[PDB]
């Protein structure tokens, strides 16, 4: 054991926002997700898509070539989220990441080291957990014999900062070319000096 | 060509729809970008809106 453990209460409903919004504020290089059920990384990887993480699913169902391309975008660092049940995770080609999530608790302790190994290229692991789920985070520690550091999970403005910082990366991706023909109506909207149209824009794309 | 200065027109629409309590995180983010002038940031902005 290298890395920080952290259990960060999380309810289901809201699960998937308190995940990105660890993410943001975190910003890995590498981070790996892991869920019970194959359905659960497409779901899970989809919606951290929607919210604008470079995510994608690893499970059983992949052909060893779409695997072979979701673990190389990944290496690369065109991905930066896995989404992956525990048997795909298997195998010795994913490489070490910065920070592992629990997006749902291991069903036993094993399961729970050899999710948590995968960090600390030691990392940070993060367990998210429910109201009812309380008695499983303490029984995982008791069985690892490790408590884990009870932490709050971001908060909105630090949330905040880490969104419009990991936008500016994706605005610098927009090659010149497909940016050229609007480069006017922004010399508009800055000579014309109105502030309050710029930050309706960003309140969309935010 | 005229293409474009249509869908920027109804742009503005579901634009002038957000409330003045709303987009108001966002001033201050805005307001960086006239500090520097960051002409080509915005407009890779609306690229991605429109």
């Amino acid at each position: 054991v290298t890395y920080e453990e952290e259990a960060v209460p999380a309810p289901v409903r809201g699960r998937l926002e308190v995940l990105s919004d660890l993410l943001y504020v975190a910003s890995p290089d590498r981070a790996m997700v892991f869920t019970r059920t194959k359905a659960e990384t497409e779901e899970i990887a989809q919606g951290l898509l929607r919210l604008g993480h470079p995510a994608q699913a690893l499970h059983g169902d992949l052909s060893q070539g779409e695997r072979e391309r979701v673990l190389g975008a990944f290496r690369q660092g065109e991905v930066r989220v896995l989404v992956a049940t525990d048997v795909a995770a298997r195998g010795l080609d994913i490489p070490q990441v910065d920070l592992v999530v629990h997006y749902r608790l291991p069903d036993r302790a094993e399961a729970y080291q050899h999710r948590s190994g995968r960090t600390g290229r030691g990392g940070r692991v993060v367990l998210l957990y429910g109201p009812r789920e309380r008695r499983d985070v303490e029984a995982l520690e008791r069985a690892v014999g490790r408590r884990f550091k009870r932490v709050n999970p971001p908060t909105p403005e630090e949330v905040l900062e880490a969104k419009w910082r990991h936008l500016l990366a994706r605005l610098a991706r927009v090659p010149e070319k497909d940016y050229r023909l609007y480069q006017d109506f922004a010399g508009r909207l800055f000579a014309e000096g109105r502030v309050e149209v710029v930050a309706a824009l960003l309140a969309l794309l935010l």
